[PDB]
């Protein structure tokens, strides 16, 4: 009926169905692995998504405070992290319209920007 604002979470859901992360600390641009141990993060994170947490369009703050790239095997995914439980979800060459996501309701050990600083201080 409406035009989805799940687009590009739903193609790296199937995909997500061997990935390899990378992590870009957007105040430093620093970059970090994510661990094998820690990388199921993407997998438990879209399995906990329901539909309220995909939002419209928002305008935004001059830059994420992270940046996760999902390297799958032929595909790549950006996620930015945001304030707030915010973030943005798009391949990475196609960007004219991410997928908006908030992730107030998901589980605590799911949510992002407490990920990425614990992956980095780690």
């Amino acid at each position: 009926a409406k035009p989805s604002l799940n687009y590009h979470t739903k193609n790296l859901s199937e995909l997500v169905s061997n990935i390899k992360i990378r992590l870009l600390d957007m105040n430093i641009y620093s970059e970090v692995i994510v661990d094998n141990e820690d990388v199921r993060i993407i997998d438990d994170l879209l399995k906990s998504l329901k539909d309220s947490n995909f939002i419209n369009e928002e305008a935004l703050p001059n830059k994420p405070l992270y940046k996760i790239f999902i390297d799958l095997n032929s595909e790549k995914y950006v996620i930015d992290i945001y304030g707030d439980d915010l973030i943005t979800l798009y391949p990475w060459d196609s960007d004219v319209r991410k997928d908006y996501l908030s992730l107030k309701d998901i589980p605590n050990s799911f949510k992002l920007e407490p990920f990425c600083q614990y992956v980095f201080n780690k």
